[PDB]
């Protein structure tokens, strides 16, 4: 093998492979990156059980070829080296040879021969803005399951229904649903992704262009820009989430999300389960938590429709949830103190965080 | 107690004040601020047995007297509240009061009673520049022993003599000496201070006006602006350090500072004890290093007068150097591949970095 290719670029591609390697995994070829030649190209592979990552990246082929490297190493020399021309060459042996300006290495390599191939269509590929996707995952994927008994609820629902994707995260105290309509997503679908793996793909994706997003069985793939993204599907049911959510409210509040963020995280302060009390009034709801550690009153402005009602919850829970609206305000949703919260965006009627009270 | 305050203004000090207090005391009330009232300012106490900090907070006092508060829920509180007034009052439990804008804190107080008085001077008190102290330890206090049955060498040498400053470290493998002329020095001192605890200084100095500086027996003293640090001298004997410079030289090389300490790092990928080599010819320096993991050549342009040399170093070491070197341009004096280095700035006669090699 003998490449040419521009150094950015190569640490820029190294660091997208480099999210699908396990540093736990028990094979031991599965801690390199796969590098091989096709055409005007380098393609970079890294491979789990859980997620395969094919990338691309420009370069002069001067020789054929393909070579396994270790992808910590691989990574912290392409990283170091200055913005320039990068060579890399194989020899019989499979050791690289990379040369950069003034730099010379030789390093280990490894044969091609053992590395899986990853798993499909273009055909059956849906096109989705990343903007939309990116929101969607972060807008939920904070609220999956960290409970290890529950594979399942560490996983996140994508769903398509009627021209409707929805994304959903739920742990047992909380849900986050978000939602867009994409008129592109034609067919019905209904798959359980990682979060773990949602997250690495949030990373890769930049808000600009599309995603292009396809399934079958097993598997779900992204497609972005020149990067292939597969990630293993979770078998089993969902939680049937629609059915938690209340059809009326006895109390709705309307109010700025920053102010309220801030004073729970005051609130917060003393009770480090996390516990703070919500008094719904009119014009004010006041945030209130009181260890032997001290107590806190906080005082937020709202808009009330309906009853007046005290509320406990977590706090970690609540902080999780406004951190991740950006919108100026919100409403809230309530019926009893035993019932959840809901909270909705008051410009953004596709997002919702529901939300269990502490019976307390 | 009762007093008001700026929120920024408190949340600074506070921070101040944090650096002294020890999170593994044995003493219970020595987690604690000890805040008390003065005349239009509130002063803030941190106290360990290796360094006490007094700070002043600008304050409307209503009603004096003092409180302790746990240092760290005080900081915590103060830090997220807006930036407004902060009442603070105490009652005759000790309970602290702490009210901004729409906030309410009750916390637990307790009596100052028996909080440590802070050992001082003034008229025997001296002028150094902020920017040249802080340069000082910068400079050096990387290059402290880290051995902790040698607590004299986790200590830098602090030197007046003939108006010279002199900040030395040094850990039996590396040396470093940073001195400055200062007129206001007038008397000869040599004391030897935790590197720890000039870190702490270092930290609380801005680079603009000067910070004055005390001595006796047992304590240094540093005043910066409106703060003063108390910092316990260690006993004993520093190692006679002017003995170990060399007289001479048999080799000079000239080199771009960060040019050198890319190629180290780069060599350094693959001996991570720590390995590197130099090849010291005409007009280019070698950097190398050789595992079974793999090897690195790298070459740096060099102006040589003397010797040709070959010389192994602890590339961590030698990276800790460079990386505290802002000059463009280093000289590096060299004899035997069994004696020390020694790096000198070219613009720059106040600073020695000197280093043993490896003999391999």
């Amino acid at each position: 093998m003998k490449i040419i290719c521009n150094q950015k670029i190569l640490a820029n591609r190294i660091g997208i492979a480099q999210k699908a390697i396990n540093g736990k995994t028990t094979i031991e070829l599965l801690k390199g990156i796969l590098i091989s030649t096709e055409e005007g190209q380098l393609k970079l592979t890294g491979y789990d059980a859980e997620i395969g990552i094919e990338t691309y990246v420009q370069a002069e082929i001067i020789e054929k070829g393909d070579v396994v490297v270790d992808a910590r190493l691989f990574g912290d020399i392409i990283r170091k080296l200055p913005d320039s021309f990068v060579e890399i060459e194989t020899d019989s042996e499979n050791n690289i040879y990379i040369n950069c300006v003034n730099s010379r290495f030789k390093i280990k390599g490894y044969a091609a021969k053992e590395f899986p191939k990853l798993p499909l269509n273009e055909e059956d590929l849906y096109s989705i803005p990343q903007e939309i996707l990116k929101n969607m995952i972060k807008q939920t994927v904070f609220a999956i399951s960290q409970d290890q008994t529950k594979p399942v609820l560490m996983g996140e629902l994508l769903e398509i229904v009627d021209r409707n994707l929805n994304l959903v995260a739920i742990d047992g105290y909380r849900l986050a649903v978000k939602s867009c309509s994409v008129d592109s997503l034609t067919e019905n679908i209904k798959v359980i992704i990682p979060g773990k793996t949602l997250i690495d793909v949030n990373s890769l994706l930049s808000g600009e262009d599309n995603v292009k997003v396809g399934f079958n069985e097993k598997n779900a793939i992204f497609i972005i820009n020149d990067t292939k993204i597969i990630t293993r599907l979770l078998e089993g049911d969902f939680i049937d989430y629609k059915k938690l959510l209340p059809r009326e409210h006895n109390s709705r509040v309307k109010l700025n999300t920053k102010e309220l963020l801030n004073s729970i995280e005051r609130a917060s302060l003393l009770s480090q389960n996390n516990l703070i009390k919500l008094s719904i009034r009119d014009k004010v709801m006041a945030i209130t938590s009181n260890t032997e550690k001290g107590n806190v009153y906080e005082e937020v402005e709202i808009d009330l429709d309906g009853d007046y009602l005290d509320i406990a919850f977590n706090s970690r829970y609540f902080i999780e949830g406004l951190k991740n609206i950006d919108n100026e305000e919100i409403f809230i949703e309530f019926t009893t103190n035993v019932n959840p919260c809901i909270i909705k965006p008051t410009d953004d009627v596709n997002y919702i965080y529901l939300l269990l009270p502490v019976r307390i």
